[PDB]
């Protein structure tokens, strides 16, 4: 993940981008295909285009930079929504009720136990190896979130 | 991340705890107890219980169990929904438009490039830093996606 000061120059250098998306995209493209011209063999509205200057004039090209860019600004605006999800959570458990990330840990082998114990033939190999790597990617961001506050070691 | 099996196997197997939800957390938080008596220290609530018939019988202990189970729930299913949002886009470029991720590559460093040419001094160091770190985790996210298609290229 990034960190909360990554995250705010990520979203502060979006606005920019923003302020002129259409530009941005034009420009992007333009140099995507002049640097790497089998890219611009995907594209069949405009793969015929020679020029930078052909590029340019291109109506087409400068809407789908457009597309491109506003569509990677949300995916980048929602990762960053979805990194602070835990911020409340990750809060008060470090510094009000006091948890040690090896706790969550604790708690995540009894949640597999007991889903062992009350699921016979409802929770085989696979199925639990799928819970198992999901609590450990809950409890990874939990940590990741202790870092932000100060805790690390 | 999960594949899309695994996330439907933790989904379901979410499904069976919410069907009794009480319950497992009871039997979550006694397990945890019982193997890890020092976890049982950080909750004031209910510290002072000693034997199985005393946690059993607790009402609060039953109820921070809910609490407990319930807010993980909601906390798997967002992780679920996040991770299947780049679906749609890793579809249509892995099949349809038949984009290599090295593609992904490239097209990163034209945005590297255009936003350092477009905002001197405004996208310093650290800002291409973080810039060049979220893209890489969406170009990584783009690869796992791939990998569910069974795509290699
Ligand atoms: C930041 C990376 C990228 C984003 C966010 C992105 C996003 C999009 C979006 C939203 C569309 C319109 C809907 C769709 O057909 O899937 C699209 C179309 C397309 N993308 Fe991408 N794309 C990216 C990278 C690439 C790269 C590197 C290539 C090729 C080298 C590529 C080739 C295409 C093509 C050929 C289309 C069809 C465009 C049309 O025919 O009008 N994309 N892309
Ligand atoms: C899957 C892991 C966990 C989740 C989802 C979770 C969630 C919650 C939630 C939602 C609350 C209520 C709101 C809040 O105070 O933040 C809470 C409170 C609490 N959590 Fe956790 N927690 C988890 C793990 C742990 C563990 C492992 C411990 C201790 C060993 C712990 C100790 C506490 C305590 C003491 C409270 C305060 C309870 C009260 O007021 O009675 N938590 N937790």
């Amino acid at each position: 993940g990034l960190s909360d000061g990554e995250w705010q120059q990520v979203l502060n250098v979006w606005g920019k981008v923003e302020a002129d998306i259409a530009g941005h995209g034009q420009e992007v493209l333009i140099r995507l295909f002049t640097g790497h011209p089998e890219t611009l063999e995907k594209f069949d509205k405009f793969k015929h285009l020679k020029t930078e200057a052909e590029m340019k004039a291109s109506e087409d090209l400068k809407k789908h930079g457009t597309v491109v860019l506003t569509a990677l600004g949300g995916i980048l605006k929602e990762d960053g929504h979805h990194e602070a999800e835990l911020k409340p959570l990750a809060q008060s458990h470090a510094t009000k009720h006091k948890i040690p990330i090896k706790y969550l840990e604790f708690i995540s082998d009894a949640i597999i136990h007991v889903l062992h114990s009350k699921h016979p033939g409802d929770f085989g190999a696979d199925a639990q190896g799928a819970m198992t790597k999901a609590l450990e990617l809950f409890r990874n961001d939990i940590a990741a979130k202790y870092k932000e506050l100060g805790f690390q070691g």
